[PDB]
């Protein structure tokens, strides 16, 4: 997160850190039920050096605050038994950049571990609405990741404006969130983490998945996120959630 601040311990109890064997934190995720996480499909693509699509190569840390304190009280460690990347994922445009991760054993709900709410298919997150982004990613483009979980406040950007800022790259599965002036943005290592929106009764709903951007926090280059309401049915059909 660029331009953010330290989160409070337990402030985002749905935020998850995904570590690949021998590599440390690679991507974020969100807890949506006792058995299921939402993340980004592009984190789980094989390359010639490592089989990122293989669920046995991963560990999920729930209730984590400080990346250097992965055994602290309240932190839960879980393996994965399945990774479901969206079948329409496009590895050139990163259309449909969303995945579902099945925990090998259920999370235990606590003051530090709690699911985010999922929006109904017909809900619209309106232009201009305040949204929170969280993660352990870089605090500057090309910089270094944060040990302590970071939070930042950004805003939904009109879809036509989004398309014009990034021509020939914004599909209807994508949403721009941030500022045209730059300054606050997600960044490398935040991929797969949730957008958190405070809704009408103060409960937090997931508004998107961190996906990509041109650099980080640059003027006229807002972060691009995978939408959530569009996938409510896909999630229900695949997880029962
Ligand atoms: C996410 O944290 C990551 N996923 C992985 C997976 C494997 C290893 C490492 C990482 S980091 C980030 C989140 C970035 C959010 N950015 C903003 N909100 N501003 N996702 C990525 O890094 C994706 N790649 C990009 O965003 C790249 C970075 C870059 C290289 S040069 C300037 N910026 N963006 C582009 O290349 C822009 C052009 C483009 C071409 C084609 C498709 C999309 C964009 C991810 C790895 C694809
Ligand atoms: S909608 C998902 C979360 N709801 C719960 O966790 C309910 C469980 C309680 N223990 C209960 O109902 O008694 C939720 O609301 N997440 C967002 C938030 O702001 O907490
Ligand atoms: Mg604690």
């Amino acid at each position: 997160v660029v331009g953010g601040t330290d989160a409070d311990e337990g402030e985002w109890p749905w935020q998850v850190s995904l570590h690949a064997l021998g590599q440390g934190h690679i991507c974020g995720a969100s807890l949506i039920s006792p058995n299921w996480l939402v993340s980004a499909a592009h984190c789980y693509i094989d390359d010639r050096g490592f089989r990122y699509s293989d669920p046995t190569q991963w560990t999920a840390f729930l209730g984590l605050h400080d990346q250097s304190q992965r055994s602290a009280p309240g932190v839960q460690e879980r393996r994965l038994k399945r990774i479901i990347s969206h079948p329409f994922f496009n590895d050139f445009t990163f259309d449909y950049d969303i995945a579902l991760l099945e925990l090998e054993k259920p999370a235990e709900y606590s003051s530090m571990v709690r699911p985010i709410c999922l929006p109904d298919a017909s809900h619209v997150f309106p232009a201009g609405k305040a949204i929170w982004v969280t993660g352990w990613g870089h605090t500057q483009y090309g910089g270094t990741g944060a040990l302590i979980l970071q939070k930042g406040e950004i805003r939904v950007i009109n879809q036509t404006t989004c398309e014009n800022l990034l021509p020939q790259q914004i599909t209807p599965r994508m949403m721009c969130v941030g500022f045209l002036s730059g300054g606050v943005d997600s960044c490398q290592g935040d991929s797969g983490g949730p957008l958190s929106s405070v809704e009408a009764d103060g409960r937090i709903f997931q508004a998107g998945v961190v996906s990509w951007g041109d650099g980080c926090a640059q003027r006229n280059k807002p972060g691009v996120y995978t939408r959530l309401p569009l996938f409510r049915d896909w999630i229900k059909e695949n997880t029962g959630v």
